[PDB]
């Protein structure tokens, strides 16, 4: 029996409490007038509403739609959703996944880190929720109300400072680390400071090992020094294509109809000719787009998001 009252945290102050994996289903939920809580929703929602809270600790597992925070003040955050919503919020800290643009409206002190969080029935909350972890554009904010009322947090921050693993009897059956490498959503860069003018831009074709070869390449480039700057997985015509492999097009254009394409954008000196040499020795007789030269890469960058961002 569904009923709204056990979708619900209202008026508590200085409790734990949270949801455990299966237990919300893709259902809506509500945290309302919570003040020095800590709360762990550890399942995917529909979307997921937090009015007037203060002081408080939040993850939010998948969420298929918008989150929304109303009037919310000192809260600490680590959420993946399809849209992010920020209305009169002062000093919110956030581990965001966001599939399109976040929007902060009559908020300041706003601040943002990329998603960086796993446990074992993550994977398919996000998959239930139809959240890509290759779409997350958390850094790209949009401001409704300048007066800067937002920026990035600090790129070493450890979540635990922020957002602590609970300690509950109940909240410790789900197995959760916040390590970097454990993440279920890829470590992206985004709109941070760059120290390169290099880029290359990879993109692999719908297949059975796609997304592990996407993962396995991020980790081959990272654990060499290069940056993840972003990603994107999406579908591709033969239009776009032309635009983005140029003349390599054909060789790629039969792969398009069997599903989405994963894109992968890398930032470092040498990133170009060392993505190359990693797909030639790791993927062979796999078919993989890669950037030419470090002179046509941005290009490729470009024509791919122009693409991208309106699908």
């Amino acid at each position: 029996k569904v009923d709204p009252k056990d979708y619900m945290f209202s008026g508590l102050k200085d409790e734990t409490v949270g949801r455990l994996p299966g237990t919300v289903a893709g259902q809506q939920f509500l945290i309302q007038d919570c003040e020095n809580c800590n709360i762990y929703i550890f399942d995917h929602s529909a979307t997921v509403t937090i009015d007037d809270c203060t002081n408080c600790i939040i993850f939010l597992g998948p969420v298929k739609g918008s989150v929304f925070f109303r009037n919310c003040r000192d809260c600490k955050c680590t959420l993946a959703c399809q849209q992010f919503r920020v209305r009169d919020c002062r000093k919110l800290e956030v581990f965001l996944c966001c599939a399109t643009q976040p929007i902060i409206e009559s908020s300041s002190n706003i601040k943002f880190g990329c998603f960086q969080w796993y446990y074992p029935e993550l994977a398919f909350q996000f998959k239930d929720a139809g959240l890509s972890i290759f779409n997350n554009t958390w850094s790209n904010i949009h401001d409704f109300t300048p007066v800067l009322n937002w920026s990035l947090l600090p790129e070493d921050a450890v979540v635990q400072d922020y957002v602590p693993i609970p300690t509950t009897e109940e909240l410790k059956a789900v197995r959760v680390s916040t390590e970097a490498n454990r993440s279920i959503v890829p470590i992206s860069r985004g709109q941070r400071q760059k120290s390169s003018d290099e880029s290359c831009l990879v993109v692999l074709f719908a297949g059975d090992y796609t997304i592990a070869n996407a993962r396995k390449l991020i980790d081959e480039m990272v654990g060499k020094g290069f940056f993840l700057v972003q990603t994107k997985e999406v579908s591709m015509k033969a239009e776009d294509a032309q635009r983005v492999f140029r003349e390599k097009a054909p060789d790629f254009l039969p792969l398009l109809n069997k599903g989405p394409v994963i894109a992968l954008e890398f930032n470092g000196d040498g990133a170009v000719e060392v993505c190359q040499l990693i797909v030639n020795e790791i993927f062979n007789g796999t078919k993989m787009f890669v950037s030419e030269s470090k002179e046509t890469a941005s290009g490729d960058v470009d024509s791919f998001y122009n693409f991208a961002d309106i699908q």
